[PDB]
């Protein structure tokens, strides 16, 4: 219906709105992860900073999707944001595992939207995702994987010491 | 139960968590307001920028409350974020009226928490709100009031022209 | 037949030549639009400057397509350039409507060439269009849409005043 | 009796003098803690520096209280300073626990004086404490809590190694 809208399906428009919800949900999860690591009885500030930065990045991702939605003449529709899956996130290992699962879920949503765009013959959409989201997700998942490996190596024996050292020497 | 917690009631802890929810809800409302004014069929970029900046400020407010919650040995608890009250926000006048109602609701929540802190004899809480929230809200509400007055003066006659001029000469 | 040519169909080569013609035609239309707004009896210099800049951008687009045609070992073939569709372009509203129709026609030609490249399995072509044309067109069409909305809002009542203000406060 | 004194009760004046004694006692405790960690058979210089800085901060606190006492037309009265509670402070964990207990005792004295000021309707006093003492104490107690958590995590196994690493990588 927009004067500008061209080659932009209702199916893609709706999936973009869903993806915005997913990115904002992810941002909210990272906010909870960050503040958990800032608790006085957890106290791993490099971990808190890692997750707070991710909270920012996912919010930024949502805003880029909303910008794009408006550029194509789609209509942003916001839904309720579901609270994060946990109130307490365990150890740095637990938290990093939860983060990689979240990232893989966002990546899968990106890949699903890419496939939809390809089926709807919407190359602007495909370029947009390739240019601003797909590579960023692959890089982030690789970093997280690297972190998991390092954390697991450290907490095999002397879990406390290992968690401290990872925060001090990798994250901080 | 925290090793650090001192003079910090369960009632205040819970009300802080509720206030975080309110600020994040407000931020989400301002995100929707901003992107509405960025629609091709609305196209008032100074208005979009005004509301996007407010979205940032309310998120920052929530983060300051969460920082404080952890400093006092309280435990952050996140809930679902309710979607904004509207999908479409009407004219700049409608939007500014919706914003002032939202701000007044946040202000009332601040005043209610202040009164609770006073009843619980929690001066750190009272100082915190006075120092970082109460004055900021009064300033913002005054600015919004000033904007409403200017918008109403402009759209009495020639509503379209007036909306354009307010965006160009006040907001931009 | 070129020593360099690889995976570059005759169908794509020909469509590239047609697209060059379309971009040069568009540039010529924008030259006519610009000089119309520079007439002493029209005299909207911000509008003239807007369209003259677009004339440059479309010429640049044509030159990028010709560069690419030579990089792939295709052969540039020039045709006659049809004169613009009008000698006089009416108001700023009329002109902006004519511009968005032109841009949408260029966008459709880009999307058609993209689909051809996809059918001919020519990813260099698809990347080229994605990287240098598709996003630029979406951005431009969005800007034009925003302008139309602003012009329409202004000329509902007091058409003359509104046209002056849009030129002074948006375009200039 | 002072020419300047206004709305400044004898009860507050006396409690201010007691608080000065408490801050100077605290400073003296931190001096003993610092020099203990500088012993050749303890030798944790980051710990020594942490506590020596706190000794300075508490002396500064006392001096601010004495300044204020004179600004309100009260009369400073000094008492004997009791020696610190220990001659030897054990491990970094023991020492940090002793420090947080001391800080909580100072915080409680601040809160008690705040309540007295509120009962005596002395807002200059309440502002003074809020502005210069209450927030500083909450921040310090949170930091100490964070340190305790980190030290405990480190000395669960390999107590010696953990104490070294905390001094090197957090305190130094
Ligand atoms: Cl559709
Ligand atoms: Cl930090
Ligand atoms: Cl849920
Ligand atoms: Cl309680
Ligand atoms: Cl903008
Ligand atoms: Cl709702
Ligand atoms: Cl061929
Ligand atoms: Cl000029
Ligand atoms: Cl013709
Ligand atoms: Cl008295
Ligand atoms: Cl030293
Ligand atoms: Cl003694
Ligand atoms: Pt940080
Ligand atoms: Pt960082
Ligand atoms: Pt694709
Ligand atoms: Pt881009
Ligand atoms: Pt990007
Ligand atoms: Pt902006
Ligand atoms: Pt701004
Ligand atoms: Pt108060
Ligand atoms: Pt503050
Ligand atoms: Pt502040
Ligand atoms: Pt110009
Ligand atoms: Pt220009
Ligand atoms: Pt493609
Ligand atoms: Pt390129
Ligand atoms: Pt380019
Ligand atoms: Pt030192
Ligand atoms: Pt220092
Ligand atoms: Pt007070
Ligand atoms: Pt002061
Ligand atoms: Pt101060």
């Amino acid at each position: 219906s927009s004067q500008i809208r061209q080659n932009y399906s209702t199916e893609v428009e709706a999936a973009v709105n869903r993806l915005v919800n997913l990115y904002l949900r992810a941002s909210y999860t990272y906010l909870s992860l960050g503040f958990y690591f800032d608790r006085d009885d957890v106290a791993l500030e490099g971990v808190c900073h890692f997750f707070r930065e991710l909270a920012e990045e996912k919010r930024e991702g949502a805003e880029r999707l909303l910008k794009m939605q408006n550029q194509r003449g789609g209509r942003a529709l916001f839904q309720d944001l579901q609270k994060p899956s946990q109130d307490e996130w365990g150890t740095t290992l637990d938290a990093m595992k939860a983060a990689i699962v979240l990232e893989k879920s966002l990546n899968q949503a990106l890949l699903d939207l890419h496939a939809l765009g390809s089926a709807q013959a919407d190359p602007h959409l495909c370029d947009f995702l390739e240019s601003h989201f797909l590579d960023e997700e692959v890089k982030l998942i690789k970093k997280m994987g690297d972190h998991l490996t390092n954390i697991q190596r450290l907490v095999g024996s002397q879990a406390g010491l290992g968690e401290y050292l990872f925060e001090r020497l990798t994250l901080k």
